[PDB]
Formats: C-alpha cells, sequence, structure tokens
C-alpha cells in the first residue's frame, strides 16, 4: 500500500475537504491522500475540486449522478500560497499569526474562507488552537497576491470595509474568477 510515489492526477475529485489550517483541498482515492495543486477550481457548493492532485500520503476516510461535460466553478485562491509574503518590502504586513480569544468583528467570507481587513491588511481564519486549556481562533496574514489583487481592484468593497459591532461574517458577492471543472470526477463511485 506504500504506493504514494504515484503519478499526479489532473482532474476533478468529489468527497473533498479543506484543511482548516493550511486551507488546501484534499481527497481520498485508490487508498491515497491527495493535495490539490496547480490551478484549483471548486464548485460553488465545494462538493468537487479540479486540480493537479499530488499524492501526499495514505487515505484517511474520517476527514450525486455525474455528466461528461464541464461544470461551472471558481478558481480557488489559497490565501496562504506565499506569492505576496508578509514581513517583506513587497508586503509590509506583520508576518505573525494572532490567537484571538473570540472571532474579530466585521470579518467576511470568500470561497468559504474567513477574512479580516484592518486598513488594507488581510488576515485569514486558520482554525482553532487550544492553548493552556481554551479555544483560541488563529488569524494568519494573507500571503496570496491574487487575494490582495481582488481586494485592491475593489472586489470586496461590499464586505471588507465594515465597522461596528458585527460578529457574524458577511458573505462576499465575488466568489472568484469563473472556470470549469471537467466531468465526471476521477474518483466517482
Amino acid at each position: 500500500v506504500e504506493s504514494l510515489a504515484k503519478s499526479h492526477i489532473e482532474g476533478s475529485f468529489t468527497n473533498v475537504w479543506k484543511d482548516d489550517k493550511t486551507l488546501d483541498w484534499y481527497a481520498n482515492y485508490e487508498g491515497i491522500l491527495w493535495k490539490a495543486t496547480g490551478v484549483v477550481v471548486i464548485t460553488g457548493d465545494e462538493t468537487q475540486v479540479y486540480a493537479i492532485w499530488v499524492p501526499v500520503g495514505l487515505a484517511i476516510p474520517e476527514n450525486p449522478e455525474y455528466g461528461d461535460t464541464p461544470i461551472p466553478g471558481y478558481i480557488y485562491i489559497n490565501p496562504l500560497d506565499g506569492t505576496y509574503p508578509p514581513g517583506t518590502e513587497q508586503n509590509p504586513a506583520n508576518p505573525n499569526p494572532s490567537l484571538e480569544e473570540s472571532h474579530p468583528l466585521n470579518t467576511f467570507m470568500f470561497q468559504g474562507n474567513r477574512f479580516r481587513n484592518v486598513n488594507g491588511v488581510l488576515t485569514v481564519y486558520t482554525g482553532t488552537v487550544t492553548v493552556n486549556g481554551k479555544t483560541y481562533y488563529q488569524y494568519t496574514p494573507v500571503s496570496s497576491k491574487a487575494m490582495y489583487d481582488a481586494y485592491w481592484n475593489g472586489k470586496f468593497r461590499d464586505v471588507a470595509f465594515h465597522s461596528g459591532f458585527n460578529e457574524d461574517p458577511l458573505v462576499a458577492e465575488y466568489q472568484g474568477q469563473l472556470s470549469y471543472l471537467p466531468q465526471p470526477p476521477v474518483n466517482a463511485p
């Protein structure tokens, strides 16, 4: 079963999930765990992901009728891709993640990711982190150029500039650049 030196898969996978820390997408196929690389295209409902699936390890099972034509979707922006690294000349943003005791206010949802904008500085919700007995909420600086480009080009003007006591995240109108996922998924049962 140690066959994870497998050839990459360029295609769509169903039964995907996103890791709450790395914000990468994942799928189990042929008893192998795959990481979605290259240009990653996801359906609006996140049931399917199209990418260059790289084998990263052995499958974990704990973590629909299909056509043969391309289905609409969105180019997923992994906001932790490193194309615009924080704490650099290019990106002067503080490069350190914070541990919030509660979710910060006025955050927004984009591609199922939770973002906080503090005067042009973007941070992303990268899961909970239990520290000395309690649930903290980690917010990691955004290192994606495509994310900042969407922001700068006003693709979040509707959700990124709110102030006031607004605990629940708003949901952005813009959900990414439109693309297509080839069908059916490679791992269809």
